């Protein structure tokens, strides 16, 4: 079985926020794990989210990822550690209950059709190769088979496409992010695809401007390696898919190490180093849509990164431009794209910046955990200071422009400049052109465009400041602070291109 094409063209346009149920909103402060892994109330909630729907529309974004809300029963006498184990969903015991320190069923049906309402897909992570050891029977009576970690495929395979197919049918999600998705071998992916496929087309719900539609059926696999085992575990061969989106890695390390440092302090690269970057694509089979995030529930946040390198600091104005530059590179990136909650305010955790090792899960500052600090959302749990309500004005502006300009989520990307100083991509998709143009250096620059070097023949307009640029003895003539992106109108596009 192929990729669906009409899928492919809708998951171009997910803008999609990413929410850690526990760490995020204490909604309902009667329930709730209270312990976890991270520094947060460890009481996140579904009516927490449910608060938080408006503010992430508010952003421009159009779907939210949920990690595991599924119900993770306590054993008698189980350790601290598991308990913390249970917060996070990660390691279930039933597959079709929620976990009722999450909230309850009914809650869980009323946030998804909210969220509908308010123009907003949901997607839930499917931990299809691991599970708790007291895992529960499903409602047809099944038990996946072999070990908790990994399952034995394909023995487990009738379990887990129930568990796929049960949600989609029941609430009406709109798909899955698959958690490390190697785990489960390709066949068993094409398989889990196709119930999928099956169950979203089975059902219908009312989108937020009357329309009746399916759910998705959107699947993003989570491989945390290089661009030949994303390939080998999750696209599958040319002709032969196994999943068709898997999460951008290789170009969110990029993207770090040039506009802060990575985890291990690799950084201040330059525009060569996003574009050998995207140039690694060519690894990918033709079906394959990488959806690029700049950090997770696993990662550091970028914030901290910026501290930890010793780059920049939330005083500091650099540190506010480097966020910004990070950003539009993801609002350039053709595909889906995903945020973590925070990265649009800047969110760091205070006190914290280098890398601690010993005896870091008790205080929760590993760095697979530490980015799991409570959500600060304007109006709800927060209120945002100057510098916080400009960066998610920012990612705003960004959203608004990138669900108006095909070129910059559907694009056909062609590299125009990557040197130490500056990154500037042609991007155009139908009529729709444009020049995305970062600096990655902290001193001010001029650049220099040559008119046809670029399929212009009238204007560029400045998307976001209404700025024309004129072309003069064939070039024009822009200036870049540092760190500044601009994106470029091209208002009158060449013959070809
Ligand atoms: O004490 C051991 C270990 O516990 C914690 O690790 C857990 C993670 O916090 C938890 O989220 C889950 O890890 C999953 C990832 O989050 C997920 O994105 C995926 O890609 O990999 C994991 C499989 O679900 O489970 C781990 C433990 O297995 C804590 O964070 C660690 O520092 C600590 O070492
Ligand atoms: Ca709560
Ligand atoms: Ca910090």
């Amino acid at each position: 079985h192929m990729c669906d094409s009409a899928l492919t063209a809708q998951a171009n346009d997910l803008r999609i926020y990413q929410v850690m149920v526990e760490s995020f909103v204490n909604g309902d402060d009667a329930i709730g794990h209270g312990t976890g892994y991270g520094t947060s109330h460890h009481k996140g909630d579904l009516q927490g989210i449910i608060d938080s729907l408006d503010y992430i529309e508010s952003l421009g974004m159009n779907a939210i990822w949920l990690t595991p809300i599924f119900d993770s029963i306590p054993v008698e006498g189980q350790d601290h550690w598991a308990d913390r184990l249970d917060a996070t969903g990660y390691f279930t015991s039933n597959y079709f209950a929620v976990d009722p320190r999450f909230g309850t069923m009914e809650q869980a049906k009323e946030l998804v059709e909210k969220a509908h309402e308010k123009g907003l897909y949901v997607f839930f992570d499917g931990v299809f190769g691991h599970h708790k050891d007291n895992v529960v029977p499903s409602p047809e009576g099944r038990l996946p088979v072999g070990e908790n970690n990994p399952v034995s495929y394909p023995e487990s395979l009738a379990f887990y496409q129930e568990v796929a197919t049960f949600w989609i049918e029941e609430l009406k999600i709109d798909g899955w992010r698959l958690d490390q998705a190697y785990q489960v071998p390709t066949e068993a992916w094409t398989a889990i695809r196709a119930s999928v496929d099956e169950a979203s087309k089975s059902v219908t719900y009312v989108n937020s401007k009357g329309e009746a539609v399916n759910p998705l059926g959107y699947m993003v696999a989570q491989i945390w390696n290089n661009e030949n085992y994303i390939k080998e575990t999750g696209y599958g061969a040319e002709g032969e898919p196994a999943l068709c989106s898997a999460f951008d890695f290789p170009v969110r390390y990029r993207v770090v190490e040039t506009f802060a440092a990575n985890e291990n302090g690799i950084g201040n690269k330059g525009g060569k180093w996003l574009d050998e970057g995207m140039n690694l694509h060519r690894l990918y089979p033709s079906h394959a849509q990488p959806n690029l995030m700049l950090g997770n529930h696993d990662l550091v946040r970028f914030g901290d990164l910026l501290q930890r390198g010793n780059i920049a600091s939330p005083e500091q104005a650099e540190y506010w431009e480097r966020h910004k530059a990070a950003l539009s590179f993801q609002a350039a990136y053709s595909g889906p794209i995903t945020l973590y909650y925070g990265e649009e305010i800047g969110d760091e955790l205070e006190g914290y910046a280098q890398k601690v090792e010993q005896d870091c899960a008790v205080q929760g500052l590993c760095d697979d955990h530490v980015a799991r600090t409570s959500a600060n959302i304007d109006g709800l749990t927060v209120n945002l200071n100057e510098k916080q309500r400009d960066l998610k004005q920012y990612v705003s502006q960004l959203m608004t422009l990138r669900a108006a300009h095909p070129a910059l989520s559907r694009g056909e990307r062609t590299n125009i400049v990557a040197n130490e100083t500056v990154y500037i991509d042609h991007k155009q998709a139908d009529d729709d052109a444009l020049i995305y143009m970062v600096s990655t250096t902290a001193d001010q620059d001029t650049v220099e465009l040559k008119a046809s070097d670029i399929a212009s023949d009238g204007q560029l307009v400045d998307l976001l400041t209404g700025k024309v640029h004129s072309a003069i003895n064939g070039e024009y003539q822009i200036s870049l602070a540092p760190f500044e992106a601009k994106f470029l109108l091209i208002e009158t596009p060449s013959a070809s291109g």
